[PDB]
C-alpha cells in the first residue's frame, strides 16, 4: 500500500531528475564580513542539463527560505551576503533542470556567524 505505477514509455532520450547536491560544506567567508562560502557537488544532472538551483536557508530554528532562486547550474558554490552576526545559518540547495526539481542536500554543518560588537543576550 505505497508502491504506484502506471506504464513504461519508451521514447527518446530519458529526462531524468538532477539528484540533490553532495559534499553540501558550508564555511564562513575569510574576506567578505557578514558572508558565506557555500560549496557543493555537482549532483547528476539526468540526461537533461540542469536550469537553475534553489538555495534555501535556515536561520535559527527558521524555515527554509527561499534566498537564491536563480544560479547557476554550473556554479557548485555561492555566497550568502546580509547576514546576522553571532547566529547559526543551514544551508540546503537543490538541482533544477528542464525535467523538474529533484531534492536538496543534507542541512550544511551548523554554520555560525562571528559576533559584531558587545556581547547581546
Amino acid at each position: 500500500g505505497s508502491s504506484g505505477s502506471s506504464g513504461r514509455s519508451a521514447h527518446l532520450r530519458v529526462r531524468q531528475l538532477p539528484h540533490a547536491p553532495e559534499h553540501p560544506v558550508a564555511t564562513l567567508s575569510t574576506v567578505e564580513r557578514r558572508a558565506i562560502n557555500l560549496t557543493w557537488t555537482k549532483p547528476f544532472d539526468g540526461n537533461s542539463p540542469l536550469i537553475r538551483y534553489i538555495l534555501e536557508m535556515s536561520e535559527n530554528n527558521a524555515p527554509w527560505t527561499v534566498l537564491l532562486a536563480s544560479v547557476d547550474p554550473k556554479a557548485t558554490s555561492v555566497t550568502v551576503k546580509g547576514l546576522v552576526p553571532a547566529r547559526s545559518y543551514q544551508f540546503r540547495l537543490c538541482a533544477v533542470n528542464d525535467v523538474g526539481k529533484g531534492q536538496f542536500s543534507k542541512d550544511t554543518e551548523r554554520v555560525s556567524l562571528p559576533e559584531s560588537g558587545p556581547s547581546s543576550g
